[PDB]
């Protein structure tokens, strides 16, 4: 279930640590930011699958919206407990990036909803469309 | 000259605006920060060749440096003009990062000196050892 079709390739990247917060909201992570400074990514991507993975400092819910002030998640949310790995497949369906640019993960935290480092996120794995071998652009050592 | 041998690839990542500022000093990019957020690199990484480009706002010199307040470069150091892009491939000799840490960048710019955007930087590029194809840990879907 880490395997993919030959057409397919993983990428990552680093997830930033979380600062405490002073507002009363929920916390939600757009698509756009996720797939943001990924280099094998552009618009004739197409996306299959997100990978998240993490930890949290309280017991609560999360799942993918689509409106995007995101509403908590409705079909799919899933629970979590305290200082346990919790982690989530999400099909993404071969859709391109303006197809899926609406979209985040929220979290809802039962307590310490202010807490910095209250959700720890292992990196992002994206399954995409396998890109040409990666090359500098043709114009790029003019002047040199 | 943008083609590697087969047991080497090109990894590539974005470069941050240059922000304007108010002490007088060299602009310097480490390595270390170049290599940060390029998941297929590690301990083990050999690197063979670095990349760059730019546009600056003025008349200047520029090289690599070792010592590293890094001192304006000597060996290797070069001229670039104003608005006028200039490039430059540096070979790292297969290092592994513990050997080159110590390494920047260094620009030294005739005027304009403190300009927000002075130098602009197109993408860093880098041909490193071939990593394995990318695949999310084992552990990653633990509770899922």
């Amino acid at each position: 279930s880490l395997k993919l079709p030959n057409n397919q390739v993983w990428v990552t990247r680093k997830a930033s640590e979380w600062s405490a917060k002073t507002i009363d909201t929920n916390d939600a992570i757009p698509f756009k930011t996720i797939v943001e400074g990924i280099p094998e990514i552009n618009s004739e991507t197409k996306f299959y699958r997100l990978l998240i993975g993490f930890v949290a400092v309280s017991d609560g819910t999360f799942g993918m919206v689509d409106g995007v002030i995101p509403d908590p998640p409705v079909v799919g949310r899933l629970g979590f407990k305290k200082n346990t790995y919790r982690s989530r497949d999400f099909d993404l369906g071969g859709k391109l990036l303006n197809q899926l640019d609406d979209r985040a993960i929220v979290w809802c935290l039962d307590e310490r909803r202010r807490d910095a480092k209250r959700v720890q996120l292992a990196g992002y794995w994206i399954a995409i469309s396998k890109p040409a071998p990666l090359m500098p652009p043709e114009d790029f050592l003019v002047n040199q």
